[PDB]
């Protein structure tokens, strides 16, 4: 349960699964969900008319009133931020052939900018949109204009008389099923994985939260996070800023990893 043990594991293991959440994008300028400076805290101020902050990405509320989501969607739309050190570390692991899979809970699509190939977007993305009623699929470009104008995009197939004929981006809301590729990948990966690393996630959301216990118990597990996850037992817990920790791991690993080293907590201001 030391940083030296994490390095030893990183040097020895060849089929690594990295599970990431909103914590890895905090340094990029994207807030997480549940921290004091998270999405929920910001939603409580900026969208006080919601029953609760969780309603913004809840399928039941979206069906009732989709206007708040399309007021907010442009704020979380991909293509405006740069990848963190963590993204680059995962990308290098992939190039080095050591990465089995990066399961990401983020929709920011920074993995694509960083160059991570072996990637699963567990909670979907803005790349496609789907009608609530008829399940008609479009690519993002068909609905991009409506999103940036804060307008509710309507289904071309369904009649104008149907109120729920709304083109919803295929990001996974509460109450929705995850993309099939997630279940497909886990079915194969669980028998191949030789190391599991969780970075920047509270693991409070099913079924992704079930991954750490769905793989063989004998597989070593590392946590890189600001806080411990009380419900889960890890073999190594590296507690603190994930970029600081990864930067320290990169120094100790050397070679190509040491080339990623930088100053992740130098004095800086993030602008709006
Ligand atoms: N209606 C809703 O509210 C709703 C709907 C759909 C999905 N969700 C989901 O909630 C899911 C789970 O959230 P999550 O785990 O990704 O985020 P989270 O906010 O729950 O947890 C982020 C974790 O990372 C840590 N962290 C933050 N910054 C860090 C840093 N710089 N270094 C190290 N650690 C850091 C935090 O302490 C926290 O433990 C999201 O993927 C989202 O899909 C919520
Ligand atoms: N960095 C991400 O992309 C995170 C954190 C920023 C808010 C949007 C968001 C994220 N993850 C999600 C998963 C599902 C939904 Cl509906 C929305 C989100
Ligand atoms: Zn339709």
């Amino acid at each position: 349960n030391t940083i030296e043990d994490a390095v030893k594991l990183l040097q020895e293991c060849k089929k690594i699964i990295v599970l990431t959440g909103a914590g890895v994008s905090v340094s990029c300028g994207i807030p997480d969900f549940r921290s004091r400076d998270g999405i929920y805290a910001r939603l409580a101020v900026d969208f006080p008319d919601l029953p609760d902050p969780q309603a913004m990405f809840d399928i039941e509320y979206f069906r009732k009133d989709p206007r708040p989501f399309f007021k907010f969607a442009k704020e979380i739309y991909p293509g405006q931020f740069q990848p963190s050190l963590c993204h680059k570390f995962i990308a290098l692991s992939d190039k080095e052939g050591k990465l089995l899979r990066n399961y990401t809970q983020n929709i920011d699509t920074l993995e694509q900018v960083a160059g991570i190939q072996r990637i699963i977007q567990c909670h979907g993305s803005f790349a496609t949109a789907s009608c609530l009623i008829c399940k008609y699929k479009v690519d993002c470009e068909a609905v991009r204009g409506d999103i940036f104008n804060q307008v509710v995009p309507r289904c071309p197939r369904c009649p104008a008389d149907e109120p729920l004929a709304i083109m919803k981006p295929e990001i996974v809301f509460f109450g929705e099923n995850l993309p099939e590729q997630f279940h497909r990948a886990m079915k194969y990966d669980k028998d191949e994985v030789d190391l599991l690393i969780v970075i920047g996630s509270s693991l409070k959301v099913r079924p992704v939260a079930l991954i750490p216990s769905s793989i063989p118990h004998e597989v070593p597990q590392i946590l890189i996070n600001r806080e411990p996850l009380p419900h889960l037992h890890f073999d190594v817990e590296l507690l603190g800023d994930c970029d600081v920790i990864i930067n320290e791991l990169c120094h100790r690993l050397g070679g190509e990893y040491a080339k990623l080293c930088c100053n992740p907590v130098k004095l800086s201001e993030i602008t709006e």
